């Protein structure tokens, strides 16, 4: 593709092909907790996912995705800031080249070692992801900051699957999996209107950022960085990082549920 995370094709240069990279609703952001506004109309987040909607795991060159069947409302996110039901379609991670950084969102300047994104589309209003993806109210993404520490057992099925999708474009069945098992036990959150965090960078996402982190070990992070961005039979090029820097808030308000 014309974009990636290298020096030449990376975030700093994305605006050349994708001008919205310099938009007013870009993500991720730094959440400054002294500038959050507690909002009492925010309802609790409700997730209800059916593990039979898990579909496939794919290496996309810059990351890997776990996609879900989204033909119906078997797996849905509701509550929080939403009046609409949002249908689960994918989860994935971001990571950095070492443990020091790797999250996309930061909290009061603090960088975590990775970040989980659980992505949903507005099926009350739209008929497909493709329709929803560019609408201001189209997408809802839960982000969970991942703090290097104890190995997290709940990552296991994901990590065990990586050996079948080592290189760009490989894909395999990934079934019977409920990604609510990856979320932290408190679902207290921050929410703000923003964007996809890589091209096409659409400003279509209501972000739900969990206040509590989940763990990951330094060895489970290495399993992500050992995926390869090349296709089979080319020079091996590890996927060292895929996090975008934080972007200017431009007057947006981050709301706290707590
Ligand atoms: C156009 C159809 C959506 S592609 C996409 C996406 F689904 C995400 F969840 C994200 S993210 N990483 O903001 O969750 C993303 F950056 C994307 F580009
Ligand atoms: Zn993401």
């Amino acid at each position: 593709p014309d974009w990636g995370y290298d020096d030449k094709n990376g975030p700093e240069q994305w605006s050349k092909l994708y001008p919205i990279a310099n938009g007013n609703n870009q993500s991720p952001v730094d959440i400054k907790t002294s500038e959050t506004k507690h909002d009492t109309s925010l309802k609790p987040i409700s997730v209800s996912y059916n593990p039979a909607t898990a579909k496939e795991i794919i290496n996309v060159g810059h990351s890997f995705h776990v996609n879900f069947e989204d033909n119906d409302n078997r797996s849905v996110l509701k509550g929080g800031p939403f009046s609409d039901s949002y249908r689960l379609f994918q989860f994935h991670f971001h990571w950095g080249s070492t443990n020091e950084h790797g999250s996309e969102h930061t909290v009061d300047g603090v960088k975590y070692s990775a970040e989980l994104h659980v992505a949903h589309w507005n099926s009350a209003k739209y008929s497909s992801l493709a329709e929803a993806a560019s609408k201001a109210d189209g997408l809802a993404v839960i982000g969970v900051l991942m703090k290097v520490g104890e190995a997290n057992p709940k990552l296991q099925k994901v990590l065990d699957a990586l050996q079948a999708i080592k290189t760009k474009g490989k894909r395999a069945p990934f079934t019977n999996f409920d990604p609510s098992t990856l979320l932290p036990s408190s679902l207290d959150f921050w929410t703000y209107p923003g964007s996809l965090t890589h091209p096409p960078l659409y400003e279509s996402v209501t972000w739900i950022i969990c206040k509590e982190s989940i763990s990951v070990s330094s060895e489970q992070l290495a399993q992500f960085r050992s995926l390869l961005s090349n296709v089979e039979g080319d020079n091996a090029v590890p996927m060292q990082h895929n996090n975008r820097p934080t972007q200017p808030l431009k007057g947006r308000t981050v709301r706290a549920s707590f």
